[PDB]
């Protein structure tokens, strides 16, 4: 983060504005509504302020800069059009541990001011840190149009009721549960805006007396392969609501960053399956929302039935969000589709790590006009090379390892099967292999990197 | 207003957080993300401030709350579990004046911590001054989800162009309008993300190379099954940016309606349309320098014929990208409650289509769940070259219908009823075939109709 947003009470709070041009009025309007106790030191003075300060809004200090009127401030503005000053302002500023902002320098100083949209009492503040004033433009004109007008009564009868919803509901759980269906009923909105007060009472005493569900859950969500843009819009909304996250390292950092952040979280692997099935039933029935966040796609070689398989029985309500699966996000982003024309009547996403006696039926693996994707078959690759081969596949297949795909640290070797085992070398886990005729279009279809 | 935000600068400043629990430390990997110098006065710490601490990103203070830690702060946060000191923090912070957050309390708090979308240098936060904390973290939900993962990139990458936009563009208006068809442009913010200098510089040069009017590219968009939830987080961006939409049957309703309202339509399926016209729609579009996505059913590379689409722009010079989609087997595989693969019932997965023909022998193979896309029509013939070819005859199978819809059907039984159970669905349709289905009973959770 290039800044941490606060949001500050100033109501009765000594802040001080240097300088008394137009930029120094808008600053103080600002500060004004905010309920500042403001001081204005400037040389000259525009005159909104000579107004301001007969009318008792705030006190003017006319003449150049007295550092001892930061004594008693908790914020500073230097508004002047004299760089020099506004060091000064700056530099005394900081050494009084005091947050200033340089208006004209946003990169200068120690706070900058967002630009804001006002649904009051909700806010939303935008800023690009001054970097790009033209993005935090279009931002805002796309901020203010998702944002109802009417949002600011909702909010505002949401704090009224705070109060009996802490009376009336014992636990987190169920207060989260009721703000949750208090904030997606339109109807309640409508009539907030109408200020009809008799449907407002009627729609909120169903709400007060509707039995809430103390069941715990347990949702699995496929995470994708590791591209945060690849989540689901409804496994981002599990995942945002969700009391506990377990979730393995197949789960990308930026994945994890979208989860909300006052849930609890649990790791899991680098601990045995069995342990895991545990955690969300006994998570569940402790009437927690808990979600499995898993790597790709839950029900694809990710152990998502063993996982599920005990709770109807145990009476714990369950339900599976798919996610994009290694093979669809690497084929994209490797510019290899797993089917094409006549190139393979069928894609097989196989495991290249089998049980312990197990082997792969290479006969069928090896026949014309199908795509192969191994999961977890790194070790394998010089067996897999082999016996393909062994069973009829010509040794001038195309093949591709895809490292870390869809990540911005995504690469992709390339050659055929006689080079499998060499290939497989240059790559680690988590990689995917893929062989077929499909690989030889990645010199039409490559778009996301060449590394 | 009530509260003012202001966005704080506390790189290497010195800021302290009083408690050591869970709340705490929520609170200081924020504050850490931030770059503060960061002090932690706890009666005792959770493993993870250990952790940071032996690897010098912060300082620990064990022992009861200090007020002289506050001598030198820019910012305090009371994280306790303790009424009483939180108080004394707060009121020691007051005296000092030093902004001061108390968790989980409206007053006493100088200040209140918002929800943050972070995409910096860009960064968003949502604050209703103590009465919704909720309404906070869903708008955040509804913020993340329409925010370009890499917007940050270009709002650097703006700096080092700047230079040159003013040599090239004279007047005001013109300058707007380059910049934006800078930030939306997510390719950039991706070849920027990805390190990726040859890319950067080719897509930079054709910002400044075509028109102003030109935003000409071609998206490929996997629209998913049909439940609107399983749009990705990028393929919701990219039709909200879209000039024109090119879509099909198969991209349902519920997709549709998320489609930026004022993007031109063009519909491409079945009424009552040869490929090569749909190949020339996306090109001819993409000449006119519109932003073009093609959304379609599933995920664009299985079954799609995306391959086809694309081929005809890399040697045109339109650029273009693929975002996938949860293709049909996966999502019936969620919404049935049949898993594709299972402990050791499959070692692989078949996506299969219904000149050529299929092998039989091939696909009749022992541990294989089977997956038929657009194979209800050779329901009848499945049955009989799987039983001739040596599959169990009990084998389980089941269809689904529109999965993922709130119209999903799903009907199930044994290899030997798949033609009869094949009439009671229409296409769209999935097949699947394999040891999994008997997991149906214990985990179907969605509705059956
Ligand atoms: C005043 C404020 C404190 C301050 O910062 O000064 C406040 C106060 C309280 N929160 C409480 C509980 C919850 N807090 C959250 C979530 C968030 N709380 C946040 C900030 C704020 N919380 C401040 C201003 C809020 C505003 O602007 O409207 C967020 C947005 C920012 C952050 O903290 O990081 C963060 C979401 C971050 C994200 O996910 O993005 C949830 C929901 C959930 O967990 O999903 C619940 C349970 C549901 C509910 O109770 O509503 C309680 C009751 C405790 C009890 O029951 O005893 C109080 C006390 C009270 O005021 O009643
Ligand atoms: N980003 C990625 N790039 C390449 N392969 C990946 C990958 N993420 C997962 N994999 C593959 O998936 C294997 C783990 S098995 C879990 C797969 C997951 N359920 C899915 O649907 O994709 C890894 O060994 C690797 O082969
Ligand atoms: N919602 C749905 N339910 C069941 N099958 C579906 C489906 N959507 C698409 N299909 C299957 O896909 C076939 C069209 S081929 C298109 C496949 C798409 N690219 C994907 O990844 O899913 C249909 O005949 C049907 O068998
Ligand atoms: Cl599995
Ligand atoms: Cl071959």
């Amino acid at each position: 983060m290039d800044h941490l947003p606060i949001f500050c009470q100033l109501r009765d709070r000594d802040c001080l504005i240097v300088g008394g041009g137009d930029v120094a009025e808008r600053k103080a309007r600002l500060l004004l509504e905010a309920g500042a106790r403001l001081t204005v030191n400037a040389l000259t003075f525009i005159p909104q302020f000579t107004v301001w300060a007969n009318e008792g809004m705030l006190t003017l200090v006319e003449g150049p800069f007295d550092e001892t009127l930061l004594d008693s401030c908790w914020l500073a503005i230097a508004a002047t059009d004299d760089d020099t000053v506004n060091q000064r302002v700056s530099d005394a500023a900081e050494s009084r541990r005091i947050f200033c902002n340089v208006v004209d320098a946003p990169k200068a100083a120690s706070f900058i001011m967002p630009s804001i949209i006002d649904r009051s009492p909700l806010m939303v503040a935008v800023s690009a840190g001054g970097t790009s004033p033209v993005l935090a433009r279009l931002l805002r004109e796309k901020l203010e149009s998702l944002l109802p007008q009417h949002l600011g009564q909702v909010a505002r009868y949401a704090g009224q009721l705070r109060a009996r919803v802490k009376k009336q509901f014992a636990t987190m759980g169920e207060r989260r549960r009721f703000w949750e269906k208090f904030f997606v009923n339109d109807r309640l909105a409508q009539s907030l805006a109408n200020a009809d007060e008799k449907a407002v009472n009627a729609t909120t005493e169903r709400l007060f007396s509707e039995p809430l569900d103390h069941r715990g859950e347990v949702v699995l969500v496929g995470a994708g392969p590791g591209d945060a843009g690849l989540l689901t819009l409804k496994g981002l909304q599990q995942i945002q609501q969700a009391d506990i996250v377990v979730y393995d390292r197949l789960v990308s950092d930026d994945i994890m960053n979208l989860v909300r952040r006052d849930a609890d979280r649990v790791f899991v692997g680098k601990v045995p399956q069995e342990e895991i099935n545990q955690i969300l039933l006994r998570e569940a029935q402790k009437g927690k929302r808990v979600v499995r966040l898993k790597g790709g796609d839950p029900f694809i070689f990710g152990r998502g039935g063993e996982e599920l398989e005990t709770l109807c029985h145990a009476g714990i309500p369950f339900s599976v969000v798919p996610g994009i699966t290694a093979a669809s996000g690497c084929s994209a982003y490797s510019g290899i589709p797993l089917t094409h024309r006549d190139y393979a009547q069928s894609v097989r996403l196989v495991t290249g790590h089998l049980k312990t006696g197990g082997e792969l039926d290479w006969e069928n693996l090896a026949a014309e006009k199908q795509t192969l994707v191994f999961y977890m078959g790194l070790n394998q690759a010089a067996t897999i090379q082999e016996k393909l081969i062994a069973f009829g596949m010509q040794a001038d297949m195309p093949v591709a390892l895809v490292e870390n795909g869809t990540s911005v640290k995504q690469r992709v070797v390339h050659g055929v099967l006689t080079q499998l085992g060499e290939l497989a070398q240059q790559v680690e886990s988590p990689a995917l292999i893929i062989v077929g005729r499909v690989v030889a279009l990645r010199d039409k279809l490559n778009w996301f990197s060449n590394h």
